[PDB]
């Protein structure tokens, strides 16, 4: 009776923070209760661990007052058949919602709309005889969102709450012989909802593991696993500490080895019987065990060297009654004198904030996505992940400790939407849920060695809940630095000074809660922390402008030990078009509103894990070799803490403009934070025009865990020697004619023709034969389709006057009309010139004037010089260059310049100069919220079909017009228009990236110079 809806329901135990689990199971690290010691040592399956995951029946229900009351006893007709586990969103049952900071229900703590998508989960199953003769048989939950009661055979069992943490309960009573029916009603918003307020997808259901767990009565109940050091590591002692429950007898004894591979290194065995604590005497159920082991080999993410412990409970008489064990990684982490460090060595943080999202199965996790996530961060020279901003699935810990990642594990708790975003976080009532999401995670995770950080959640402000449970950690986890950005990166509850998206030089003195420049933040009075950014680097689109700015001042200042970037993959979600070909969603996508559009989407990498340009720009940044060039002599600097350079070649190679002349490999043999000096061969010295270039490349040979042979690792590139051309062009053979119309200038050279348009001004059309080669006339541009960081928060609704597109459109640089004040022809003895000058107005205000020279001389060739003035109280324009859109089609673009992956101004470091021949299509970058892309920088020579052009210029080439890409809002309603637009850009803005909200692009890189000049030459070859 009192197990039936209507009463359990009645209690609404979802709008009641005093209430977050009801006869639950106390949490504790990773159990499979073996009955054999040598599984339990090599990490094998357990039979006494059976998993439910599979094919579930599943039912949805807009409340869950509107669940009948016989579910509870038999299945629903109405129901599905479902694989669990998963999001039922992602089976299309409701809506997946993307918001960011507004909470995606009325804010109403601690109530939640009546409107509550209900899932009903039900599993029939079998038990063998043998789970209910002896012992204790429990269920676990590794993941529901965001709440549910669990009944098993028709009985109330329990309740349980946060998302990210394993709910375990006790099925011994409730299970028969034979079959049995599990029913599991999970509810999208509880109370639970306001803690969990992280920008990403709005999901629900069971989308984690299920299991079983068989223990015997008698069992190990918790162990917590220490290791600490002498001054030089050559001694270590492992502590491990083992609880028991159940009935306490003299005979019980507990074991603890530690292996490494086959050799056992240490083993010890005791009673039960802890030492004296207080005055009541010590706990009779628990017993430390202390190992020595000598020269340890030791843990980092350089070299994830890991040992094995396994924990046996057993009788005097040498009866096992159950085996726990862990992998275990020596190395400790401790705060010293303002530096975080790491067995000593002052860590520099290459990391990398990721989520739990895929584009087809949601926020479940496998191991095949965590492998490549983990395999393509350590290629991309990351040294660390931070679980923003919830406990991950527990195997995501293992992975880390055996790839070698340094790892912050982060509470489930932000409560970003709150006003202010103390309200939750400051109220003692809301204490006791936060608690259980700080203290389980704790208990879960604490054996990990890649756990080096425990972190209070994200973006809650600074209460007093915060201090109470930065204290709890640190009473209970000693060995770990305990962190959280809340209420301005610094307040009491942190170790770490954590900003977020504090930029390098700039201040943001916002009130209460001010962004202080990183360099001069750590020199305030009285702060002597370290400094590392919680998230930097905001990756959404065309981003990261400005990131080696970071990784300077991190290698200058000690104590800015560097940040986790924001963020690892897009949270793109795949839908389908009539004809079923996928396309990658964003906020609203769904029919979900309100939204934040595109915002969802700030991965290095897309959502099936193809990388976006800025991750190789993040790769040369964070590389682990710097260089220095003195004459030809190489310095190789290495800032490994603990390895050796064992795997690792220098290749050189030098060229001129692109044409390789010498090349050669040299053994690298640098100590860890050592020194190697290398003196390259006698180098060439042409005497041709150009400029030579000298590039290495760092290589790893062998494969690795992580890693394929060949993988390059590093680079850099110095200009040696350049030689400025001397040499007279080759007489022509003929002179070009001019033929005046009163509407067009036209010049004829050979089978070669140019028309300059006289009403407009501009070059409106070129032949070679009959074949004609433009569609749109050659014209100025001083915009570009805006990029998301030009965009930042601004929309139709909203418009925010600050961002760089609205200042742009308040100006007229996206209607101003070019009106022309001069067009002259001349003919002199060896070439024609036309002469023009336009003025861009808007509302009787002029932005821009364009003074060009078009010399087209007897060998074909067409000089074009630009000379703009730009107004100095306009915005500082997108860009200064040339557009058209050629009728040419062809299947390859060559150039020589910046390459070959797409970079701009304040993003090129990465880049090499280089002769570089791509297809078309990796000429444009498909970012899925599409802008100005696939621009390539300080090129000298485009080649594209029958042209070529030459200059200093920046350029991109593609079917798609800035026009469309302006006006599109996905990728895939792009069309390819006719021909091939290209953009000549003498000068090109940044794009910015230090946060996508507010104007970030760095002064030195804004079109403020008030007049340029660049020039170009067009050509046949
Ligand atoms: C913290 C800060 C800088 C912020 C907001 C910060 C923010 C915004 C969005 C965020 O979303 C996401 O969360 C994810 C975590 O779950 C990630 O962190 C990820 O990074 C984000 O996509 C996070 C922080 N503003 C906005 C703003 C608005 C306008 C102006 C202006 O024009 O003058 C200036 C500041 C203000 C405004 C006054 C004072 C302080 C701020
Ligand atoms: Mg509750
Ligand atoms: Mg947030
Ligand atoms: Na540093
Ligand atoms: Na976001």
């Amino acid at each position: 009776i009192t197990d039936s809806l209507a009463v359990v329901l009645q209690r609404r135990d979802w709008e009641n923070p005093g209430v977050t689990q009801l006869n639950r199971l106390a949490a504790h690290p990773p159990f499979a209760s073996w009955r054999n010691s040598e599984e339990a040592r090599t990490d094998r399956p357990s039979q006494q661990l059976r998993s439910l995951n599979g094919e579930w029946r599943f039912a949805w229900f807009p409340a869950p007052e509107a669940v009948p009351e016989s579910w509870l006893e038999c299945d629903l007709p109405e129901a599905d058949t479902v694989v669990v586990p998963s999001n039922w969103q992602m089976h299309g049952y409701d809506a997946p919602i993307y918001t960011n900071v507004t909470y995606p229900i009325t804010v109403n703590p601690p109530f939640v709309p009546t409107e509550n998508p209900t899932g009903c989960y039900s599993l029939t199953f079998n038990v063998d005889e043998s789970w209910l003769q002896e012992g204790q048989t429990r269920i676990i939950f590794d993941g529901v969102n965001s709440a549910f009661h669990l009944w098993c055979n028709g009985r109330w069992v329990g309740y349980g709450q946060d998302s990210r943490l394993p709910s375990e309960f006790d099925l011994s009573a409730f299970l028969r012989a034979g079959e049995n029916r599990l029913a599991v009603m999970v509810l999208r918003w509880s109370d639970g909802s306001y803690l969990e307020d992280q920008d990403m997808w709005r999901m629900s259901g069971i989308f984690r593991d299920v299991s079983l767990l068989h223990k015997p009565t008698t069992q190990i109940s918790d162990f917590h696993v220490a290791t600490r050091f002498n001054d030089d590591f050559s001694r270590a002692v492992l502590e491990a500490e083992v609880q028991m429950c159940g009935e306490l007898r003299d005979y019980l004894r507990v074991t603890v080895s530690l292996w490494q591979g086959e050799t056992q290194v240490a083993s010890g065995t005791a009673p039960f019987g802890g030492e004296i604590i207080d005055e009541r005497g010590g706990y009779a159920d628990r017993v430390t065990l202390r190992l020595n082991v000598e020269n340890p080999k030791l843990w980092s993410a350089e070299i994830p060297n890991l040992y094995r412990a396994v924990v046996e409970l057993h009788t005097a008489d040498g009866t096992l009654i159950e085996a726990e064990a862990c992998d275990v990684g020596f190395r400790e982490v401790r705060i010293e004198n303002g530096l975080l460090l790491l067995n000593g060595k002052p860590l520099l943080i290459r990391g990398v904030n990721r989520h739990e999202h895929h584009p087809l199965h949601g926020q479940v996790m496998d191991e095949q996505t965590m492998v490549q996530d983990i395999l393509l961060m350590k290629q991309n020279n990351f040294n660390a992940v931070r679980c923003s901003h919830y406990p991950n699935h527990p195997l995501w810990y293992t992975l880390c400790d055996r790839y070698g990642l340094y790892v912050v594990d982060e509470a489930n708790i932000e409560t970003h939407g709150m006003v202010p975003m103390n309200r939750l976080t400051d109220d003692p009532r809301w204490l006791p849920a936060m608690s259980e999401r700080v203290t389980r995670m704790v208990q879960r995770d604490r054996n990990h060695p890649s756990v080096i950080i425990w972190s209070l959640g994200n973006e809650s402000g600074h209460g007093a809940n915060h201090d109470a449970l930065y204290r709890w950690i640190k009473s209970v986890d000693p060995s770990r630095p305990v962190q959280y950005e809340g209420g301005g990166a610094d307040t009491t509850a942190t170790d770490i000074i954590c900003p977020m998206y504090a930029r390098v030089d700039e201040d943001q003195p916002f009130p209460a809660v001010p962004k202080w420049s990183i360099k001069k933040w750590l020199s305030l009075p009285g702060e002597t922390r370290p400094l590392i950014l919680c998230q930097y680097a905001h990756a959404m689109g065309n981003s990261l402008g400005g990131f080696a700015k970071y990784w300077q001042a991190f290698r200058q200042y000690p104590r800015l030990q560097g940040g986790f970037v924001w963020d690892w993959v897009d949270q793109s979600l795949i839908k389908y078009d009539e004809n079923g070909n996928p396309w990658s969603a964003y906020g609203g996508d769904f029919g979900d509103t309100p939204n934040d559009r595109q915002f969802c989407m700030n991965g290095l990498v897309f959502a099936d894990r193809t990388p976006h340009p800025a991750l190789t720009e993040a790769k040369h940044q964070q590389q682990f070799f710097q260089f220095r060039l003195s004459g030809q002599t190489i310095e190789v600097t290495s800032e490994y803490l603990f390895r050796h350079s064992d795997n690792e070649l220098l290749h050189w190679m030098v060229a001129l403009d692109g044409k390789p002349l010498a090349s050669g490999e040299v053994p690298l043999d640098v100590a860890p934070q050592g020194k190697q000096l290398i003196e390259l061969p006698e180098l060439p010295q042409p005497e041709s025009a150009g400029q030579l270039w000298l590039t290495v490349r760092v290589v790893q040979p062998n494969a690795t865990a992580w890693s394929e042979a060949g993988h390059i690792s590093a680079w850099q590139q110095w200009r040696l020697a350049e030689n400025l051309s001397v040499t007279l062009p080759a007489a022509s053979h003929a002179i070009p004619h001019l033929t005046t119309s009163e509407m067009d200038f036209c010049i004829e050279l050979g089978n070669k023709r140019w028309q300059f348009n006289r009403q407009s001004g501009f070059l409106s059309q070129m032949w070679i034969g009959d074949k004609k080669q433009l569609l749109t006339p050659l014209r100025d541009q001083f915009t570009r389709a805006p990029l998301d960081n030009d965009i930042g928060v601004s929309e139709a609704t909203r418009i925010d006057p600050n961002a760089w597109v609205e200042r742009w459109k308040a100006a007229g640089h996206y209607q101003a009309e070019a009106a022309l004040l001069q067009c002259t022809a001349d003919t002199l003895a060896d070439a024609v010139l036309i002469t023009t000058a336009h003025a861009w107005q808007h509302q009787g205000k002029t932005l821009f004037i364009s003074r060009k020279t078009y010399r087209i001389d007897g060998s074909g060739q067409m000089a074009i010089t630009v000379d703009v003035e730009v107004a100095s109280d306009t915005p500082h324009p997108a860009r200064i260059g040339l557009n058209c859109q050629l009728a040419q089609v062809a299947e390859r673009v060559n150039w020589l310049g910046l390459g070959p992956q797409e970079n701009y101004p304040d993003r090129l470091t990465a880049a090499c100069f280089d002769r570089w021949d791509l297809p078309l299509s990796d000429m444009y970058t498909p970012y899925v919220f599409p802008s100005e892309n696939g621009l390539r920088c300080g090129t000298r020579e485009l080649n594209y079909g029958p042209h070529q052009w030459r200059g200093d210029f920046q350029f991109n080439i593609s079917r798609y017009s800035q026009q469309q890409l302006m006006e599109t809002s996905h990728r895939h309603l792009l069309h390819a228009e006719e021909g091939t637009w290209l953009n000549i850009d003498g000068f090109h803005m940044g794009i910015g990236g230090d946060d996508s909200w507010s104007p970030s692009v760095s002064a030195e890189f804004q079109l403020s110079a008030g007049r340029y000049h660049y020039q170009l030459v067009w050509c046949q070859k």
